[PDB]
């Protein structure tokens, strides 16, 4: 058998990624120039451009370091991932045949310009939108198929076509046409991270936590339980891609009720606490983590400010269930604090058996400038045999 490691690289540096460990490479992030009234970057607000891929200076200054990484692994395949975390412009773009040719004349554009071998679409997302992040409608289910199957019949023969989609129940039931869109598709990344919120301690546990449970059943997800969601939807496991997330999270029931929607008091009777004082939220602020703004911190901070604290006031620990490492801090009567949970060598190694024991087609993670020396990069191709 052989695997393949999807490496994302957040660069809108790239010298530093060690290309050699990974059988491809996308770069993010393309955005999309966009006519939705909530809109905030002036760049994508062009009306001549609408429904075009937009490309930073810095993302196209990147894009032209590509033939050197190429030397580098002559085997790497590269791709321009179009979107990310509130990035708008598809539900607009995918809706019709005017907006959807625009598109696709620009991915082809593009791929022609910087010599890439592919295109990867990180809707988030179709259908739901993204808490008023960007606009969706339900017509976006069918309009998305429609993208790919137009994109797949426009792109040159052996170009890539890849999309990423989300951990949620719904994505693969109401979201995405899963078994519609597979005939488009080289391979599916599946982001199996973003689980700390809620009622939930843990970001990418691999099955759930029993020492630290999830309360709330709506909340109660892993990694193990979304790759169920979409082979059941249909998708065969050479397809998908598990996505590792090489960050932790603080989880959001460190810092705010966790409400369990089940109830019919659901909203007044909140189903956990916060157990973070102001006192705790200073330590992560202080470190650079606004725990009113997010909740992530990069693998390479968590090492260098967390496991590497000089009063050493984070305690790593194992979940044998959860499969995955978290630190606790002492509040202030010396109790132990649950505080993040994230990867590490030995998790990412417990990731890629996995994938290996489904018969999945490979890894895929977010994100290389975040990895430590490349050590969780290096150990995934370790254990995947690339
Ligand atoms: C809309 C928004 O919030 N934008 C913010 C952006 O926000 C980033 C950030 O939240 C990042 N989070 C992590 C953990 O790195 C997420 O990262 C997410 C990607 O947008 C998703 N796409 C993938 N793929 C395709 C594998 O993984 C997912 C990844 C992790 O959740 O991208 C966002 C951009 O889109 O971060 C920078 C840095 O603080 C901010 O100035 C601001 O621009």
């Amino acid at each position: 058998a052989s695997y393949l490691s999807v490496g994302y690289f957040n660069g809108g540096d790239i010298n530093k990624l060690d290309v050699t460990q990974i059988t491809h490479l996308n770069y993010s992030f393309g955005l999309i120039y966009n006519d939705e009234k909530q809109e905030t970057n002036p760049a994508l607000k062009d009306p001549s451009r609408l429904h075009q891929i937009y490309l930073s200076p810095k993302v196209m200054a990147d894009l032209q370091l590509l033939p050197v990484l190429r030397k580098q692994n002559p085997e790497l395949k590269v791709l321009l991932s179009v979107g990310g975390w509130g990035a708008r412009g598809f539900s607009g773009a995918a809706a019709t045949a005017e907006s959807r040719a625009v598109f696709i004349r620009s991915v082809q554009q593009v791929i022609k310009q910087y010599h890439l071998d592919g295109i990867d679409l990180d809707w988030e997302y179709p259908v739901n939108g993204a808490w008023g992040l960007v606009e969706s409608q339900p017509a976006d289910r069918a309009n998305f198929t429609l993208l790919l199957a137009e994109l797949h019949k426009a792109l040159d023969k052996g170009k890539l076509l890849t999309i990423a989609v989300g951990a949620n129940v719904k994505s693969p039931q109401e979201w995405v046409d899963v078994k519609g869109i597979a005939p488009y598709l080289d391979y599916i990344n599946l982001m199996t991270y973003d689980m700390a919120y809620g009622t939930q301690y843990f970001n990418s546990n691999l099955y759930d936590s029993k020492q630290w449970p999830t309360v709330a059943a709506a909340d109660r997800y892993s990694a193990n339980f979304v790759v169920d969601n979409y082979l059941a939807a249909g998708l065969k496991p050479a397809q998908l891609n598990l996505g590792i997330g090489f960050y932790g999270r603080v989880p959001k029931r460190a810092t705010e009720p966790g409400i369990d929607w089940d109830k019919a008091d659901a909203a007044k009777n909140p189903v956990t606490q916060p157990y973070f004082t102001a006192r705790e939220t200073a330590v992560f602020k202080a470190m650079g983590l606004d725990l009113t703004k997010d909740s992530y911190f990069k693998y390479n901070d968590i090492v260098s400010k967390l496991l590497n604290d000089p009063q050493r006031r984070f305690t790593a620990h194992w979940d044998s269930d959860a499969q995955v490492p978290y630190l606790t801090m002492k509040s202030a009567e010396g109790k132990p604090l649950f505080a993040i949970s994230y990867e590490n060598p030995r998790s990412v190694a417990l990731k890629a058996d996995y994938i290996k024991s489904k018969g999945l087609g490979g890894a895929m993670f977010w994100e290389y400038g975040a990895d430590d020396n490349n050590r969780l990069a290096h150990q995934l191709a370790e254990s995947l045999g690339i």
